[PDB]
């Protein structure tokens, strides 16, 4: 019944049925209205993306792992080329992002793990380790899918550059396509595993704690 | 003493030490001569092509590993641009190249892996499955390290495209860099370690597979 911005499919259809209550609320947060609305505070926005950039360190390391681990040259050449588009416009958006709310790179070293950052690289470096495929989208379908979910949304598009910004980096047909591609993947190598119930462990905990990453900055 | 179009430093240039017969036989094949000048048959040119396709599936992977488990962010990012640009402009190569010598997709699926690549990809995966980013370097500044010393050499570029881009595919100012940045990485990795005599073995046995590679197409 849920709708989503991407097309679940089975596998993916079946492994969102019991997160759905996380699902909604992360994408509903306070955060997300208030970045669409350009109504968040830049402390808050600070204190979010430097967070977050420890969660693209370990993200990055996920997108290699399937580059390494994917059972198709189709399919490491689309992590590749991500990986590629991440290089660019992601991380140049966090350069820019941290110029202008005035992060040195210092303020960046010296700032702790927040426990639900340290726990999200904890899952993400784990879905490295098993060198599993399967594991792997579990992680990126989840980090992109619900991204794209929220940043989706028909809400007017705020006009400051660190607010839009982050918003375009996971909204429109390039996103779309490629969170779809990964839903397909999962749903791929998913279709008949012994291990779905550790799949599912994964799954809902990943997803708690993209919940419990929105409430960072309002600590 | 030997000249490399790279800056070897300490611990790549003791490594190049007991690989130089092998190295300078490679970058001076029969292969990289015709290349250069013109005259390599199409028949050699395609049978090289198609093995090395192989060839390159196991080195996005490598690449990827790296992603996965450099120790730096700014490493990880250098990776993941390189990846950007092999699905964009060395994928795009092969895709022509294929196209005009005439191969189809299904005769990629149907040609064997000659005995050399069969080697050299059981060499590559045992450096992803190692998990271990110096193993990994090791690889990956032997394949773009040697294919800089000859794509550098001063020799005029051919006319045909399916010649010289492969040419410049391993050539020029933005190839110099990303070979100096492996080698740096090598030396920084590498500096201290006990395992000194093991990645000295895979040294020695990839520089030796790749003299052996470019023999395939005369076979």
């Amino acid at each position: 019944t849920q709708d989503y911005a991407f097309q679940p499919g089975l596998t993916v259809g079946e492994l969102l049925k019991s997160s759905q209550k996380d699902w909604q609320a992360a994408i509903n947060h306070r955060f997300v209205k208030e970045l669409f609305a350009g109504t968040i505070e830049n402390k808050v926005l600070k204190d979010y993306l430097i967070q977050d950039y420890h969660f693209f360190d370990a993200f990055l390391s996920m997108l290699g792992a399937c580059v390494a681990h994917a059972d198709k040259l189709e399919s490491k050449l689309r992590f590749a080329k991500q990986l590629g588009f991440l290089e660019a416009d992601e991380d140049g958006y966090f350069q820019k992002a941290f110029k202008e709310l005035k992060v040195a790179e210092n303020d960046y070293l010296e700032v702790t793990l927040h426990p639900v950052t340290k726990a999200f690289q904890d899952l993400m470096y784990s879905a490295v380790a098993s060198s599993d495929y399967a594991h792997l989208l579990v992680m990126l379908v989840i980090a992109e899918g619900l991204y794209l979910d929220w940043g989706s949304k028909d809400l007017a598009l705020p006009e400051v550059y660190i607010h839009s910004e982050w918003i375009n980096l996971h909204r429109g047909p390039f996103f779309a396509e490629w969170v779809q591609f990964l839903v397909d993947e999962l749903n791929r190598v998913g279709k008949n595993r012994e291990d779905l119930t550790e799949l599912q462990q994964r799954w809902n905990q990943a997803v708690a704690l993209e919940l419990a990453f929105f409430d960072i900055g309002y600590d």
